[PDB]
């Protein structure tokens, strides 16, 4: 009925709490589960789903032989019950492509996908699931977005996009759409030498995306949203607590408007919540891949570039294997204040498991709790065996 | 809750972006998918769908051998939601029948289905999913209909039949139903020398047909509808740009009031929009078989006999099966214009892939874009090697 | 919102078009199609639905072994929708047994199912699906009921039970429900010596039911019964066309308070429409088994102990197989007069093919027109050979 | 609308018939049915549900080895279509954990769902679909709660907890919840000297629990509870007829404030019905093992130290399986009274039949009748000689 504004602050997190589950590998060994990548989960006003890239293939089928590859013209955005597997009778297509985002503005969900060749590709922004605005490639070397969900703000939700290298400077843009149509775009401002795969939240009428610096960075940028002036700035995280994947060893003293360096041309989607002393990043356990995940409460983090951690919670072990993360909120919950959420792509399959042909994930998601709850670890569940 | 009206032109077509893409061949590889053929897209007020002919077999059953055969006993209409494959599970049924046509009133939906013998079919006539009106046989030969959704204005959808020989003289029809009731029927006029599988969109209180003359055209014919005044009339495309398949190579001069000549007893449902400079017609890429598909901007393709292309957008590789393609539009799009959009059928299996016992297909659909996008190919991305 | 009245009259039958089909048997050769026998079709005020009594397995299970047998814990009354096939993952479970009845007041549903020892069977009566009302055997012999749809007026549904003997004199008694409370119940009057499987339909506040007399007839006893009065009576219909299976060759003159004499102990539920000139039977083409179906036109079948048939049109070929048959109709649809539908039960499997281990069906139904179309036959469609 | 208020007495029992039964492993042996245990029915006001522990797996998975564990991160409360089976398809996930309560206050549901390793367990209390309160392990030693239904009244929703040993005395809380949120906690009070696994039903504004004392009782704990006053007590069931298991042969008198000694740490869910001369009893029929169930009517269990059975019934044969079994009832029934109702739990596979790998169950569930009807038994029905 009315567009959400993001009036609450961020409850207190003392601690994270299991939300969701979908075990999607192991239940994908007998029933037909699609392959995906790319997950994540986004609230409407009377539910909360994931999300996810299919691959347009079951797990067992025979056409997962090559899932390992990200972008084809089999992909698609698809939506399922909340902790449900993605499945082909349960599986609700949101738009076609191989990069996506998605949000509801209170009213209904816009949703956007990208597809096409590298040098050619489209994305097609969806409201009340109709195609509205179309946006073609501004630098002819995959155009792309957050892979989590979007923002908005009385109807204002920006997006991010980046178009050109994934190991050099490229072109981003912020978009500020309204009911699908385009109210503003802005090129990437500020001192984040490299944006990719966005992941943000919304309080107080401010939105901050934490994101990945493919080229050089370590740490990770950070830009944040006016979504009422259409207006942003941006920066990296300052904690010696480094967030990317691969990265160095943490230093004492991190950068707060430079790439950390020691790692170049990669990195995974990740996260974080910066909110002062209420701060908690997530990473890899491992510095070398992406296995393992835990919670750091990193007391302004965003601001003190020698902030270390003063908690923490484990989510997977490093004996098992991780993946994207990404960041959100139910904004239509009760109380007074938006309760932190987080989900961790679980990746199964190739690179790191290849005696099978494909890759896949599976989904674990938590939310933040006031209390000091105990910690449990989270792994995917799936035996590799199995398959073969 | 009011009877839609067709107020609205149409948008410019700058370029087509996706809309959907279901790639049921692939998924139905191992997943329990319905085998079907002549499909097509068709939006009520608040969802668009999938539609199409099953064959009541799944596509790993063993009854899927046979399913090249176009009409059985075992054949529904049946819909399921857009960019999904069409599921047993998922999938609703229509009617009964082996013919077909739908559509949404703005109120609600009619859906036709023809079914019996050869020498002895008969329409049925839903309406609210209920039958309301029934109609013989009147030539004794394979009573047909659209394959596409039809079109309304005020309540009163026109839908065109032919019964009568494929290859030579046919008795067609053009019925004017309302609540599934019958207004009025016109036998075909103009210079239209035999009609198919017509492929309808509505703008400004007027509806256009492109249709399939089997008999002699490779030139397609229009037969133009005044759903008001409840009459028509009818011609070919001008055009020396050859629509129909398979067909001779393309001249310099077109003909507007007979069939092209070069092929007979032979051809493929297709469409276009006629809309003058904003002219696109759609087909099949190779003029020899149902292979590529592309459209082709040629404006005033309708009435000028010597135009040719001025744009052009690859949709499916001439090293791809296509099939049927037919157009249809969301007449419940906020805006001020409506949004050409289309289908194309990816046929799979037999006849040209004869290693398989069967025949089925997936589907591609696209939507006008006002921008100049980049385009792709869409192919159905099954390997028939895995269904051996 | 309000009870449903029986206030038009049956609207003329000049043939009979297709209504639904689910092709189950052929469907469920590779899908989780579950095992039925004793199906029929119900409609509510918004929709029409398949229901039949489910064997608690799928076809292609190791469960479907033993699947001939009628009454087991393993049985329950289950709906779908229309022409889907009756799967694990669309059926819904009205109630729990292995005899029932089922249908809507105009407010909500009540549906009957029995279950228990042969000795010592109970029905429990749904409304609204809760259990409301109970009833205990009365005579310790296989309590059991219509097997497709009832009838109500003004909120009373009258059903027909039976309990004793299947070969002799047993206790049949009309139960008038209200709200699934027991208002009255009577024992049977009038001249029918043996009732069972009673199918029933609703014109001009009387409902009219055609049953079958396991014990000697083949003529079909028919009930007529005043949900007003509640009130009944009961008598064979008069017509030398004999209608239930096995049976002998028809003779010139039937009889119209007596069984035709000729089989024993043995039968098929089957259904008319008995109105006068439009009155139309139908019966197996078979005297000897339950192959084929057709419908006659039999112009006062009821009261005129000569009547042969004027019209007719065949269902299933002799050289298929048939079952069970049933009347339902649409009381909420539009328009002034009721419009007759019958659905036949397709069997296969055992007994007569007894290459597989068990038995099934799938479902066809048809409902009046007042066109004289052409006809075609509906048989299941499945290949025994691919279950082997 | 209103929350539900506990005004209606129970209705007089005088025999149980059949509510619901999915048949799972039968229907699972070819389906994709997910892995269960532990599960229970739950009410809506417009709809009736069933509910249980997922294992994270398919039956005819390869990852149903290992399933005879209780707790894995693997594990969820799935609800499902009253006597549909829990299918990938069909089963909603309500909370991910390893031990559940559920119910509707009449507004909305409260489900709560427990996970941890075994000495960092936390409880999340979701209502309305979303997380609301947290609660931390106060024993350290596999935090745990009702696995049946609780009962609300005027919102306030009390929850029986126990935290600490399963073989010597444990830490059991009542915590009053509204909304999700904490109301108040107690101490268990009263002579229960051990508790686990409450069974509980609300009539006249008094909820009682009948539970499972796994340290030394074969008699049962009962906690009876004011949700106004929020307050209670506990006892234990005073007749000799004794209803856990295993369990030593019945005495002649039993005893009301302490354990009913003969067996030590061990024992399984149960319940009963204590409405003086109105008073049913659960239980196996063996005193071994989980086999059988029966009801006997005990008048006045609770109170009277002597009291034998005066009339019961059988449910599931000594010769089958059974296991966990509890209460519920449909509060939003029509009429004058509560109707009561069960659920019996019946275990397949691992301990019992240990040529499978795994252990799941089906579910059968009857409620009360006024009439003296006729009894069946109810197995699982499924052969395990299918599945190896
Ligand atoms: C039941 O559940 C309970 C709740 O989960 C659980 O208690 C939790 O226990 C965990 C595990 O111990 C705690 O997480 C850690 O928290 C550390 C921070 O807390 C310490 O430091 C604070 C400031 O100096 C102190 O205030 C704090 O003391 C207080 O709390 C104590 C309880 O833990 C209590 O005893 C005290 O009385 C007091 O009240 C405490 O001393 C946090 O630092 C730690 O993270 C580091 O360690 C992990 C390995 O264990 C790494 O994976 C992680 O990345 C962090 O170390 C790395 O990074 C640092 C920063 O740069 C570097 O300095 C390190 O060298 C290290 O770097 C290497 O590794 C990196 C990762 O691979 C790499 O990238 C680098 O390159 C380098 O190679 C962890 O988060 C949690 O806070 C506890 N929570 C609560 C509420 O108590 C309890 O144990 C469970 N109970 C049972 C019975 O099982
Ligand atoms: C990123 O995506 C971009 C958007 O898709 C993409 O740009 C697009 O590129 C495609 C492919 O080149 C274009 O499609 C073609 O458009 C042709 C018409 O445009 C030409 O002619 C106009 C009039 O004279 C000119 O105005 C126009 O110039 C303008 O635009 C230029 C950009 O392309 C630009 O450089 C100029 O500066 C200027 O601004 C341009 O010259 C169209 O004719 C063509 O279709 C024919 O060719 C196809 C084969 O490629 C056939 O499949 C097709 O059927 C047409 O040819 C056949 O039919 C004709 C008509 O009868 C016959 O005359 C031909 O002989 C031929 O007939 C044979 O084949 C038939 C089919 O098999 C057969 O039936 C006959 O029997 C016979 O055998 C094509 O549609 C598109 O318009 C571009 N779009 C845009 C917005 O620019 C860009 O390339 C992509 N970028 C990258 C980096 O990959
Ligand atoms: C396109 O579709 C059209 C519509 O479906 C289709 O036309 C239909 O054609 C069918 C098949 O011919 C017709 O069905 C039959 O109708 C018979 C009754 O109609 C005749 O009798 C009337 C009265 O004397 C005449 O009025 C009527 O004449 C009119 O209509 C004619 C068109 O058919 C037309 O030419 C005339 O000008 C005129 O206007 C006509 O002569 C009906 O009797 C028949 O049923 C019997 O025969 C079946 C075998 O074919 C049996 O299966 C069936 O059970 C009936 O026979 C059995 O039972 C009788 C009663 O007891 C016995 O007397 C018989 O001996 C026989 O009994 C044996 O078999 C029993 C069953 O096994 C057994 O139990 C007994 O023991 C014993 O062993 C049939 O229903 C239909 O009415 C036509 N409909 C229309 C609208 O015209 C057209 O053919 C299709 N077109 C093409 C090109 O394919
Ligand atoms: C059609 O369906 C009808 C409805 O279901 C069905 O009739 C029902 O029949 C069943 C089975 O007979 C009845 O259940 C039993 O009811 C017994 C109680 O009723 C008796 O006692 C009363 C008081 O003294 C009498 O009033 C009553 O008489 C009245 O009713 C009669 C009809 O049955 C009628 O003939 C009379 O005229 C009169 O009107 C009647 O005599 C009940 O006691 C019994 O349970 C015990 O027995 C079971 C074994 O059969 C055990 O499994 C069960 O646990 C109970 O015994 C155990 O526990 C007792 C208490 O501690 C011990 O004293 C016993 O020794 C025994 O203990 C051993 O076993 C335990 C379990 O393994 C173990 O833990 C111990 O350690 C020890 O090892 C049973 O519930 C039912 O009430 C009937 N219902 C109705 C309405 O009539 C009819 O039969 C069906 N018809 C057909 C044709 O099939
Ligand atoms: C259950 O009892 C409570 C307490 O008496 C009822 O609560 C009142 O409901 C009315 C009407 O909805 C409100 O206007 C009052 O404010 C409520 N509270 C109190 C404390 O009186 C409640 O309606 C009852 N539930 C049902 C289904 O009748
Ligand atoms: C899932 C897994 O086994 N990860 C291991 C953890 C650890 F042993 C580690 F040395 C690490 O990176 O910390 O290697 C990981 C993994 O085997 C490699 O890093 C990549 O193969
Ligand atoms: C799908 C496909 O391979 N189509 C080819 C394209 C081309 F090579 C062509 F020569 C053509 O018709 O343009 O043959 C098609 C196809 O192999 C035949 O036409 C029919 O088999
Ligand atoms: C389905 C089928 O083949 N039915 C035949 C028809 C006919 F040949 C008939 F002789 C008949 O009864 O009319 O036998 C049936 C069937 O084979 C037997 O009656 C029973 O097996
Ligand atoms: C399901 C089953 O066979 N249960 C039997 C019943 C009975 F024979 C009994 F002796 C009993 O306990 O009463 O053993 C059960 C079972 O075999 C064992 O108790 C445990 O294996
Ligand atoms: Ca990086
Ligand atoms: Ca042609
Ligand atoms: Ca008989
Ligand atoms: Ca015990």
């Amino acid at each position: 009925r009315d567009f959400n504004n993001l009036t609450k602050g961020l409850c207190t997190i003392n601690s994270w709490h299991i939300y969701g589950k979908d075990n999607a590998v192991r239940i994908g060994e007998d029933s037909d589960v699609l392959v995906t990548r790319e997950p994540y989960v986004s609230c409407d006003p009377d539910e909360c789903r994931f999300y996810a890239l299919s691959q347009g293939t079951t797990i067992r089928g025979k056409h997962s032989n090559g899932t390992i590859h990200d972008r084809s013209q089999y992909r698609a955005l698809i939506s399922w019950p909340l902790s449900s597997p993605p499945t082909v009778y349960n599986s609700r297509v949101e738009c076609i492509g191989w990069s996506s985002t998605s949000c509801h503005d209170g009213k209904t969900r816009m949703s956007i996908c990208i597809s096409g060749p590298n040098n050619n590709a489209s994305a097609v922004i969806w409201y009340n699931r109709r195609p509205v605005t179309e946006i073609n490639t501004w630098a002819r070397n995959i155009l792309r977005t957050q892979e989590s969900e979007c923002v908005c703000h009385n109807g204002v939700c920006p997006v991010v996009f980046t178009d050109g290298s994934a190991t050099g400077p490229a072109e981003t843009r912020i978009y500020y759409f309204k009911e699908g149509k385009i109210l503003k775009w802005e090129p990437l401002a500020g001192t984040a030498k490299h944006i990719e795969e966005c992941s943000c939240y919304g309080e107080r009428a401010e939105i901050t995306c934490t994101c990945r610096d493919n080229w050089q960075g370590s740490n990770r940028p950070v830009i944040r949203i006016d979504p009422v002036a259409m207006t942003h700035t941006s920066q990296y995280i300052c904690s010696p607590v480094l967030t990317d994947n691969p990265r160095p060893n943490d230093p004492t003293v991190g950068k707060c408007n430079d790439p950390y360096p020691g790692n170049n041309n990669n990195g995974v989607k990740g996260f974080s919540y910066l909110d002062g002393v209420n701060t908690w990043l997530g990473r890899t356990i491992s510095i070398a891949s992406r296995s393992g995940y835990e919670m750091l409460k990193v007391p302004n983090a965003l601001t003190d570039d020698k902030s270390k951690p003063t908690q923490g919670q484990t989510i997977v072990l490093n004996t098992d294997w991780s993946g994207y993360s990404g960041s959100f909120m139910d904004y239509w919950a009760e109380g007074e204040c938006y309760r932190a959420c987080f989900y961790v792509e679980l990746i199964r399959g190739r690179p790191k498991e290849d005696k099978v042909w494909w890759t896949s994930n599976s989904i674990v998601s938590m939310c933040s709790s006031t209390e000091f709850l105990g910690q449990w670890d989270w792994p995917d569940g799936a035996k590799i065996e199995y398959f073969l």
